[PDB]
């Protein structure tokens, strides 16, 4: 029993960072097989974020510029170049501890572990989701920056984020590992502001599932409903639409519930239009929205990954 | 900025985890140097759920009754002794991956990461604290039993849970690392059952400080209490009583914010009696209790 919000096991990932300097800059990077992955903005002064011209501050620098140092023992660039926003430094030695991996770009509303890294030391792993806005509501504080998201399939990691810079909001943007960013961002120091944000409403109703799978009951009803007329209800309390993908993912959860998509969303329309009525859900008294469907059958059935 | 349920990278404690199977039944051991550490119950039965006799359950046994599996690999178990409530079996091979480890047991109001393991494979991991009544609120299914609770301190491990049991309620009962329970509790199958639980008051004042740290003021008002009218009122809530201790232990993140600690007992007198009237702090509609003020000062620095 018990549901907690979980991360993926870390070992993986963490055999994989290291510390990236150039000039007075200090942050973390992913070395798999012989390259090391940063963000581009490594190379900038503080002036130069203002409005980087990134190849040219990059034709500049020669590889000894950038020093690379994985636990104490220094790694030896031997090439660098841009791929987006993501700067790739070759090294001369392949990582051992590269493990099976992909890089992979995610949806919104698709969640992923934080390794939350400083100075190429690994320091926390939490999960998040991608917000519809494209942000994600991470813990980050300077130094941050070269950290990492990823998920785990079967022994394979999947990378899909890499963290480059805070909203004013106190919000945070990246890009895959890729270097392409997730949401309309810039990585130049200007203020750039995230767009109003929504619930997602599949997440919901897949932690509601979790609830009744741990014996919180108290919000079932007798009633059902329409994708359309829930997706009406949705749309006036900025939550997303409902799509019957959506439905079908959540077809196993109705067939061990009994209880039909339809049948949660008139749940779901009645606790959005009327509230908790001073009641808890898995012990919270907001809609958790950061728990997929994959999340919840994977938890409540003890997959692992060794 | 930001502040998140954050639990330690798990990677030191993943190559440790091992599968300790015994007649029918498996779970997860902990392998540091060359001793493999799991729970006595590994050895029971279904007759010996109610009153097991251990000393002659493990007396009954062979080392190769044991099979411990790292990986894809069989260690050959040399030697077995019971501690308490946890089996130690000596194994032929020290573990190449053991960190820097101590076993520290822990206080109630304290937090731990969890790595859930199932046949000796990590499932995923997570932040628990250890309750007022000695349980854990964790995720647990069958198999789960031998996944361990720690903390890592520069890059030494410190182990101080091994998970044992459900109780009805649904919540957690296990051991330190020296096979001693938390709480009342025992490794029998005999009615068992929480007592009432009670929140954490100083991890809930620490996480209204990093509320204040992360940039949030609305619940703050121009009040002060003394300790003992707070602890007289925050009882009436099932909170659990302020000591100078936490008063103390509290003065860091006071000095760093500019409010008092008993000027934050008074904001929290004042949230219980009011609720949070729409209002979230550090995004939750209701106030944290599994942060303690080590691990505010730690994520805000
Ligand atoms: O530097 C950056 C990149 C992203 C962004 O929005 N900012 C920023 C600028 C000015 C501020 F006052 C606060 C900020 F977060
Ligand atoms: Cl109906
Ligand atoms: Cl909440
Ligand atoms: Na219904
Ligand atoms: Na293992």
């Amino acid at each position: 029993s018990g549901f907690r919000k979980m991360a993926f096991p870390s070992g993986k990932v963490e055999g994989c960072m290291v510390q990236v300097t150039c000039g007075t800059t200090t942050l973390n990077g992913l070395w798999l097989d012989d390259v090391v992955y940063c963000p581009r903005h490594v190379i900038c002064t503080s002036e130069d974020m203002l409005n980087p011209n990134y190849e040219d501050l990059l034709i500049r620098k020669s590889n000894h510029n950038f020093l690379v140092q994985a636990g104490n023992v220094q790694l030896r660039v031997i090439g660098h170049s841009m791929q987006n926003c993501v700067l790739k430094l070759k090294v001369d030695t392949a990582n051992p501890k590269t493990p099976k991996y992909k890089f992979v770009r995610i949806q919104p509303g698709q969640t992923f572990s934080v390794l939350a890294c400083y100075n190429g030391s690994p320091s926390g792993v939490y999960q998040c989701a991608m917000r519809p806005n494209f942000t994600i509501k991470g813990s980050f504080l300077n130094g941050s920056c070269g950290s990492v998201g990823f998920n785990i399939d079967y022994d394979c990691v999947s990378f899909c984020y890499m963290h480059h810079m805070e909203l004013p909001t106190g919000v945070h943007a990246g890009t895959d590992l890729e270097g392409n960013f997730y949401g309309p961002f810039v990585d130049r120091q200007t203020a750039q502001a995230a767009g109003t944000d929504t619930t997602i409403t599949v997440n919901v109703l897949a932690w509601l599932y979790a609830a009744v799978i741990n014996g919180d009951r108290w919000f079932l009803n007798r009633f059902t409903t329409t994708l359309n007329d829930f997706n009406l209800v949705a749309m006036k309390y900025n939550y997303e639409p409902l799509t019957q993908d959506h439905v079908d993912i959540l077809g196993p959860l109705s067939a061990q519930t009994g209880i039909a998509v339809l049948d949660m969303c008139a749940s779901l329309k009645e606790l959005l239009q009327n509230g908790m009525n001073g009641r808890t859900i898995l012990g919270s008294a907001l809609l958790e929205d950061e728990f997929t469907p994959f999340d919840v059958v994977r938890q409540c059935s003890g997959v692992t990954f060794q």
